[PDB]
């Protein structure tokens, strides 16, 4: 069930001979996930700077081990990558002692788990570097060192945990991103299925930085923090089979509203002879708000379509209304109603919900467990046209006073195999075409793309 070590993986594949493939089989003690990935990307800086283009291939091997003894269990998954350039073989990868190598080894997960606090198999406590994920992917979808308690039953779901990055556990990245250094996350949620297939819930997340900012006069480089924060996200979420590709209902929906409160100390800098020097810091409250809404029409067993709107506040008095996400999110979810997860704000733009408004349209198709396809359109705007947006897959400056971020068309197409009841492999095309709007200004490329083919096999 939900405690299975691959439960959260987007692939949704089942190895031949596993207990999940046939319940008469014993749980596997080991396996191998093999991934071959090609990536073409051009041009992430919209032509404004040298580099930013990829046309490259790689292999990513992920052996894993699992043991189970009464209420105790334990899991390890390693990772070895070899590629022709530094492509993305991992949708959850650290965004980048921060220069990745073409080839590297990593310890992806390593945890121990105790399920004995209660008799519910959906209840367990997990300690170590582990996959944390909730269904929207907008709060947590990452591998991180954590102590996390899960409780999943028919009428009640709840979770609580703490997490913090201490290393990347990678042979090529020796340092943490500044945003992660000394940042502790505590989180939890409670929800209930108040009617068959409809859930309502509350969610909380708190991030606290124990690190310090550079002092005035000190040089500032890319490994220093830009701010320290104490931030709390408090949300309400309602869903009707939002992320369930097997739904029986004719309509599926999601609605969430999140209030971000707390305080940030923002480092100030100036440039002095081509160098960046700290000049001080300024504190201020944050009082910001995010919303994501979606409606999906299940037209028949195979065809679906829908619409989405999301907005993360921006700007405001001393920047207090600048919404931002936890930093643990992927923003990838099954929001098109298929077995494949899709980036909620574009495979190319990869928007974070921060000073950003997005309108989305999608269609999808699927056949049994054998195929799926999704076509997604997005239009993006800034909320406050004198404030930055958050992270994105585009490295180009925004022009003050322009709200038109751009538009994007994405296509995902997947074949599952090894008709197959429980597939053990897949081949997927995932592409996004991004058309920058007026916020990107003159001299930028008219279009940009990011496209992948992935072949994944689980043994
Ligand atoms: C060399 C990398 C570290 C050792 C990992 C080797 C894992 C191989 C395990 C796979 C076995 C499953 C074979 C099909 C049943
Ligand atoms: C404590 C904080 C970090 C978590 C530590 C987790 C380390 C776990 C790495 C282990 C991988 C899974 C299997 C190890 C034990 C397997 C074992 O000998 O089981 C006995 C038998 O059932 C099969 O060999
Ligand atoms: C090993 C480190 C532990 C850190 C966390 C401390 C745990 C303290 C005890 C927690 C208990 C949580 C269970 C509460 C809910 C139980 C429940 O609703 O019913 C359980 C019962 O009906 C079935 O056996
Ligand atoms: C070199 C950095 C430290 C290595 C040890 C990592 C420990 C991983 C297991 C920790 C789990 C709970 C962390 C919550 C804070
Ligand atoms: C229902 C089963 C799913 C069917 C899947 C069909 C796959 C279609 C794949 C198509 C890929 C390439 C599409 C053309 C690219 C056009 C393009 O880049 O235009 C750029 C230009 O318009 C910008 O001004
Ligand atoms: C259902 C069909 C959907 C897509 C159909 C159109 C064709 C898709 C072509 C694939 C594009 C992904 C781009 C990355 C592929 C890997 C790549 O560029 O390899 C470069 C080399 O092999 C290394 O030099
Ligand atoms: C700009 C986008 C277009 C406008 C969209 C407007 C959408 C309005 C937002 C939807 C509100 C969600 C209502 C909650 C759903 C669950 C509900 O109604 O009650 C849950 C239970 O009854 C609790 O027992
Ligand atoms: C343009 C983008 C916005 C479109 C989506 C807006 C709507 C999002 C969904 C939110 C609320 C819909 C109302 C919930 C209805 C479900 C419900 O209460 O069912 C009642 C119960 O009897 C079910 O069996
Ligand atoms: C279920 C039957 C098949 C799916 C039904 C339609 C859903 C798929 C359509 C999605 C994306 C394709 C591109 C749409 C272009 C949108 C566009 O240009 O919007 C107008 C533009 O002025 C900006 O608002
Ligand atoms: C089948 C279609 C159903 C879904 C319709 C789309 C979803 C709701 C659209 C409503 C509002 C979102 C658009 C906000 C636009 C704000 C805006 O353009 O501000 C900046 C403006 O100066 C243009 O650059
Ligand atoms: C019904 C299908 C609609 C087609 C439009 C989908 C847009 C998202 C996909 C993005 C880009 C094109 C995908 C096909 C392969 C692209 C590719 O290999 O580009 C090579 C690159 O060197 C282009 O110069
Ligand atoms: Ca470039
Ligand atoms: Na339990």
């Amino acid at each position: 069930g939900s405690s299975h070590h691959h439960h959260h993986h987007s692939s949704g594949l089942v190895p031949r001979g596993s207990h999940m493939a046939n319940s008469g089989e014993a749980p596997k003690n080991f396996g191998l996930d093999v991934k071959i990935t090609g990536e073409s990307e051009n041009d992430r800086d919209l032509g404004t700077a040298p580099g930013g283009t990829l046309n490259d291939i790689g292999i990513d091997l992920r052996p894993w081990a699992f043991g189970q003894w009464g209420d105790w269990s334990a899991y390890f998954m390693g990772q070895a990558v070899a590629a022709t350039d530094t492509i993305e073989t991992d949708t959850l990868q650290s965004d980048t002692g921060r220069e990745p190598d073409k080839s590297y080894l990593a310890a992806r997960e390593f945890w121990v788990d105790y399920a004995g606090l209660t008799a519910y198999p959906g209840e367990h406590l997990r300690f170590g570097r582990q996959r944390l994920r909730e269904d929207s992917g907008q709060w947590q979808d990452t591998n991180i060192e954590a102590l996390n308690w899960s409780f999943e039953t028919t009428l009640l779901n709840a979770h609580a945990g703490v997490a913090q990055r201490f290393s990347e556990y990678r042979t090529d990245l020796d340092e943490l991103a500044p945003e992660d250094k000394d940042r502790t996350h505590v989180f939890g949620d409670i929800s209930t299925q108040w009617a068959p297939h409809h859930r309502i819930g509350v969610r909380i997340h708190h991030a606290d930085d124990s690190g310090h900012l550079r002092r005035p006069g000190e040089e500032v480089d890319n490994l220093d923090k830009t701010y320290t924060g104490q931030l709390t996200w408090l949300g309400i979420e309602a869903t009707g089979d939002a992320y369930n590709y097997r739904s029986s209902m004719p309509l599926n929906y999601w609605a969430s509203a999140t209030w971000l409160t707390g305080d940030r100390d923002n480092l100030t800098t100036t440039t002095v002879d081509d160098r960046r020097i700290a000049t001080g810091k300024q504190s201020g409250d944050v009082n910001a708000f995010g919303v994501d809404l979606g409606l999906r029409w299940n037209i028949d067993e195979q065809w679906k379509a829908g619409v989405g709107y999301a907005r993360g506040s921006g700007g405001g008095k001393d920047g207090e209304e600048q919404f931002q996400q936890t930093g643990l999110e992927s923003n990838r979810s099954n929001f098109t109603g298929t077995r494949s997860r899709v980036h909620r704000f574009g495979e190319a733009f990869r928007g974070e919900l921060s000073n950003l408004q997005a309108a989305t349209l999608f269609g999808s198709w699927q056949l049994r467990e054998d195929y799926d396809a999704s076509l997604v359109y997005h239009k993006f705007w800034r909320v406050d046209d004198d404030s930055d947006i958050g992270t994105s897959g585009i490295n180009a400056a925004l022009q003050p006073g322009e709200k038109d971020i751009g538009q994007e068309l994405d296509l995902v197409v997947t074949k599952y195999f090894k008709y197959v009841d429980e597939p053990s492999a897949l081949i997927r095309f995932r592409g996004g075409l991004f058309k920058p709007g007026d916020a990107y200004g003159p001299g930028t490329d008219s279009t940009m793309h990011r496209a992948f083919v992935d072949f994944i096999w689980r043994f």
